[PDB]
């Protein structure tokens, strides 16, 4: 894989938009959005948010991520980190990690990421197990039916 990245664009928001391929993917990311996802409700998300990023891979747009929280000098949260579904597996989500947190070294000196996942997320506990990323709380939620679930607080140092 050659991957690329930069600024999320206008014209990527269709596409990432499909990204979570059911309501189970779509809640992982989007606990708050309506089924079926859909650009406006991108845009939304997007706006409450900084540092929108794009991984391109043979002309395609593959990956997305961005931070729901960042503080100067401490820490930024990564928000969402989607994967396009004939894509995962790839490395993809790996990558944008990685870009995400150099962005979060450079533009915030940043010297912590917090991440969150819902418990029933294997893909995304095992892979933010994978890069380093440690547990240490977790938190009630609730899920669109009503139904209890659990947020997996993570963080790891950033050297
Ligand atoms: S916004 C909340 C998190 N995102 C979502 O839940 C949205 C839906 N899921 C996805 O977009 C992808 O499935 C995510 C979770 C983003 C993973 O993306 P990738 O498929 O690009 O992951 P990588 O190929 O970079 O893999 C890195 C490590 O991640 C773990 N992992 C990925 N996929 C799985 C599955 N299917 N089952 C178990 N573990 C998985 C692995 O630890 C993987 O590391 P390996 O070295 O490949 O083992």
């Amino acid at each position: 894989m050659q991957l690329s990245h930069r600024p999320a664009e206008t014209g990527d928001l269709e596409t990432v938009a499909g990204f979570p391929q059911d309501r189970d993917e779509l809640f992982y990311c989007y606990p708050k959005a309506i089924w079926p996802f859909s650009v406006a409700q991108l845009a939304a998300a997007i706006a409450e948010r900084r540092g929108s990023t794009v991984a391109v891979h043979d002309g395609q747009v593959l990956g997305f991520a961005n931070f729901y929280q960042w503080q100067h000098g401490d820490f930024c949260a990564l928000g969402n980190m989607m994967v396009a579904p004939a894509a995962r597996g790839l490395g993809v989500a790996r990558y944008l990690i990685g870009v995400m947190e150099n962005l979060a070294r450079e533009q915030y000196k940043a010297r912590l990421m917090k991440i969150s996942c819902f418990n029933a997320n294997a893909a995304g506990l095992l892979l933010y197990t994978q890069l380093g990323y440690q547990p240490r709380a977790i938190a009630e939620r609730h899920d669109p039916d009503g139904r209890r679930v659990a947020l997996i607080q993570m963080d790891k140092p950033l050297e």
